[PDB]
């Protein structure tokens, strides 16, 4: 819809930053659509990924990092706040120790920093969703 | 690009029919983009799937059927004719005994019929690709 997908935006993150994504799955949960949010170290898509967040709607969520071209230890969660056929609001806060992910205002996942958030230069949002809003909070120093 | 994705087209199949799909992966193989082709029994996406063909570019291909809302025996292949960053041409022929899938003119996968091809009423092509051409051969009786 509003924003093109894959959506790529240059970005800078530090403690206190928040990334807000508003969108909607393209198909019903029965068909297992995915949503993926990757925080990259460079503007190119083949670059390293500081924080990989992949949702298989209705099934599970996978988080990881890709360092020096290699995927590290995957963390898997079965927590599923997303609602079939509904628009969702996803907020990723950068805390000192980890990323906190809220879905529709509810804390749902956390991921301890493996690489400093300051290494992030780009965020890519893709897979089976329509994207209506993308915002990174640049109020803090 | 040319055609919207998810792409849905009402269709009828029988022995001798061919479905030709031309497109291109949206991102590099390193990021594991997917391609999915589902032959449905009804015009709705939650309907049964006579033939499910899902490609995880660079990794594997999964084939199955969803009957009465339940996924059946999955068949997995590691055969991978698709080329990173290239446009592909995918042809699915309906033979008496099975579907034959050609990738860029090379026979690559087959799937024995679980349900008669005549039960198909719709084809949906989706996931991480841009679609330039979609055609079903309606020359045969």
């Amino acid at each position: 819809s509003l924003l093109p997908v894959p959506y790529t935006e240059a970005a800078s993150l530090s403690t206190g930053s928040t990334v807000t994504i508003k969108g909607r799955p393209l198909v019903c949960f029965l068909n297992e659509p995915y949503l993926q949010v990757d925080f990259h170290t460079e503007m190119k898509e083949e670059s390293d990924i500081v924080f990989h967040f992949q949702v298989c709607f209705g099934r599970r969520v996978v988080m990881n990092s890709r360092e020096y071209g290699a995927w590290k230890q995957q963390v898997e969660s079965k927590n599923m706040p997303f609602q079939d056929g509904q628009e969702f609001e996803l907020s990723i806060s950068v805390l000192p120790d980890k990323y906190q992910v809220m879905v529709n205002g509810q804390s749902s996942y956390t991921f301890d920093h493996r690489i400093k958030p300051e290494a992030v230069k780009m965020v890519q949002v893709w897979r089976d969703i329509s994207l209506t809003k993308f915002n990174v909070s640049y109020l803090k120093r």
